[PDB]
């Protein structure tokens, strides 16, 4: 016997489950319009289920080829995942100026997927891996923003793209890039007076020193000794051509940076991305990677996923439904629950960072290339059974009322094991859709969901369902 509060109006409380179901269904069905009439049209196969995935046999797997075309879109080669990898080089070289044993790892789809589209946020983490083992690790997030902040209005970046948030829950930067070639690599330096012969001389070495013995291609000076520009070998050797501190000879003689062009610049100027100075996300993604890469339809199957869960609603964080993140471990759980793919131990992904070698998210093509038509068939067959099931999983199969989503152990999760059997009520933790964080202990992923909310999850669930058995 416990509480059941609603979550659609504050004078509303029971001591069954069924009844606050009832309850949400009866007064609060302008909330909810579709659910009733979804599940009853949904009830109606699950008696001749197999029957019907037989009958649309075709129609599933030309889903299942729509699903492989709409994750090739995400996927834009190696190239352009090296886009990343540089952007990310150019930024170690800024931030290492305000800590010197500060890294940058990626974070985020790029790692979890193998892939970058081109568009999608770059998650970039700034981490002193030493520090963070002696367990002090980030500084004051608020001072650090602004620290680095102020390194990159220096080297060029706008006011208009860069969005420093130091008063948040965790404080970070945020860089909005704009919308739109030698001279990527170029920079140019304007100083407050005339350079000498020696002050010349002094500039060029610092540089030269900041990108080694072939990081130069060339250097001229304007007619007033005032303006030097350099060509660089490379878009992140221009970076760290940019971040060199010249001493020069003459006093209060000093210089201002910049890339050459305004709008042809160096990766991380033209890439949008955030920038967090914890580790929390780098354990997540990796967890994430491995599981998604042990089977070819994986990964598709979550970019589609995640492209309805934005579109139907459930996945929206700023008015308390799922995120992207969470959506990815229902479907990994259906994977691993249905044994689609094997189970991974979350512990068995390192927590320290010490023997970190992937700071570049390695680049895994959606497709094998070399596959051949008839196994290539044989993939949209299986992705389309798997999307299919998906929703019939989280529609019929899964215990939504006593049992918990969970990655945590390899068998079922109740919602007793975590102590979500009950409620605290006195905008409450929600136990009506439970996910478990893999890393974060006692937080559940669907704590904003309360009753109406979601129902109006299973109904998306059940409109899916209906929506991959249909031309
Ligand atoms: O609750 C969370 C959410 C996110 N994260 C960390 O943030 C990373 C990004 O997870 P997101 O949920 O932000 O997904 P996304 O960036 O790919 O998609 P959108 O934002 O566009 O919806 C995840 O890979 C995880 O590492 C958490 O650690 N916990
Ligand atoms: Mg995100
Ligand atoms: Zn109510």
């Amino acid at each position: 016997v416990r509480l059941y509060s609603c979550d659609a109006c504050p004078h509303a409380v029971f001591t069954t489950h069924a009844a606050l179901l009832a309850h949400a269904e009866e007064h609060h069905a302008d909330l909810l319009p579709d659910h009733a009439r979804l599940r009853r049209i949904a009830q109606k196969l699950n008696p001749v289920w197999n029957r019907a995935l037989n009958a649309r046999r075709n129609t599933i797997t030309s889903w299942g080829k729509k699903i492989f075309h709409v994750a090739a879109q995400r996927d834009a080669g190696e190239s352009k995942m090296q886009e990343a990898h540089r952007a990310r080089a150019q930024l170690e070289c800024v931030v290492r100026r305000w800590h010197d044993k500060a890294r940058v790892f990626i974070f985020g789809s790029s790692v979890a997927m193998g892939v970058w589209d081109g568009t999608a946020d770059i998650d970039f983490a700034v981490v002193d891996v030493d520090a963070m083992e002696r367990g002090s690790w980030p500084p004051l997030e608020k001072n650090a923003v602004r620290s680095i902040t102020e390194l990159l209005r220096r080297v060029g970046f706008s006011f208009v793209n860069l969005e420093p948030i130091s008063h948040a829950r965790v404080p970070i930067i945020k860089h909005h890039a704009s919308s739109p070639d030698v001279v990527a690599r170029s920079i140019r330096f304007i100083l407050n007076g005339p350079a000498t012969r020696e002050d010349r001389l002094l500039l060029e070495g610092s540089v030269r020193d900041a990108v080694g013995p072939t990081g130069v291609q060339q250097v001229w000076w304007n007619r007033t000794s005032d303006m030097m520009s350099a060509t660089l070998e490379s878009t992140t050797a221009a970076v760290r051509a940019a971040m060199c501190s010249p001493a020069l000879a003459s006093a209060s003689l000093r210089t201002k940076v910049q890339p050459a062009h305004d709008e042809c610049r160096p990766e991380l100027y033209n890439i949008d991305f955030a920038l967090s100075f914890r580790a929390f996300g780098i354990r997540n993604s990796t967890l994430l990677r491995k599981y998604l890469l042990s089977h070819p339809c994986a990964r598709p199957g979550a970019i589609v996923l995640k492209d309805w869960s934005k579109t139907s609603g459930v996945n929206n964080s700023v008015n308390g439904y799922f995120t992207s993140y969470a959506i990815n471990i229902m479907w990994i759980y259906y994977l691993v629950q249905k044994g689609y793919v094997p189970y991974v131990d979350p512990l068995e992904i390192p927590e320290s960072l010490v023997n970190y070698t992937d700071f570049d998210p390695r680049y895994t093509p959606m497709i094998d290339p070399e596959i051949t038509n008839t196994e290539r068939e044989e993939l949209y067959k299986a992705a389309g059974d798997m999307l299919v099931g998906f929703f019939y999983f989280y529609s019929f199969e899964f215990d939504w009322g006593h049992n918990v989503i969970s990655l945590n152990r390899p068998g079922i999760t109740t919602k007793r094991m975590l102590g979500w059997h009950v409620e605290d009520v006195v905008h409450p933790t929600r136990y009506e859709l439970c996910i478990e964080d893999p890393y974060e202990e006692n937080l559940n992923l669907g704590r904003h969901i309360g009753v109406t909310k979601s129902l109006r999850v299973r109904t998306e669930l059940y409109r899916g369902l209906l929506s991959l058995l249909k031309e």
